[PDB]
């Protein structure tokens, strides 16, 4: 078995929401995932999500004042999982957000949930299609990193990652 990974489809079933959002009133696009933190199944060969690990962008106004900050909070170099932040950042002219899938593959995570994901980095995208954005990195100061966020977005005009990081 060469690729050990097979989606367990709801993954994209998760995702399907990140992509087209998903919103109307004031009362749900609040209620907006802005990381919907992944996993690897238990037989460590499923590409599926998590139920108790995805942040909102509400969040930010409801109790949460950072989500950038909840993210690599729950994203330990011991854990590598996959995730897509959306980055609802503020340019001097108006809010924007550009889905950025959060590759986290700690190099130092356990070679019994690492080697997978890196060799299954292709295998998640195989139904992502090539996903628009996107940031992989391996260590704490990396994934929370404001900066690292406002690198695909346009950081020569952005004086905000978050109305008040930038």
């Amino acid at each position: 078995m060469a690729s050990g990974v097979a989606v367990s489809d709801g993954v994209i079933k998760v995702f399907n929401d990140m992509k087209v959002r998903k919103s109307s009133t004031p009362e749900e696009v609040k209620k907006r995932k802005k990381a919907v933190l992944f996993c690897l199944s238990e037989d460590k060969k499923n590409i599926i999500l998590e139920e108790g690990k995805e942040i909102l962008v509400g969040d930010v106004g409801q109790t949460v004042d950072d989500p950038y900050a909840t993210f690599v909070k729950m994203l330990p170099d011991k854990d590598c999982r996959y995730a897509l932040y959306d980055a609802t950042y503020e340019t001097k002219e108006s809010k924007k957000e550009d889905l950025v899938f959060i590759f986290w593959a700690p190099e130092s995570a356990p070679l019994k949930s690492k080697m997978i994901y890196a060799s299954s980095k292709d295998a998640i995208k195989k139904k992502l299609t090539g996903i628009k954005h996107e940031l992989q990195a391996n260590c704490y100061e990396e994934v929370k990193d404001r900066c690292t966020l406002a690198e695909k977005l346009g950081g020569s005009a952005v004086i905000s990652l978050e109305g008040k990081p930038l």
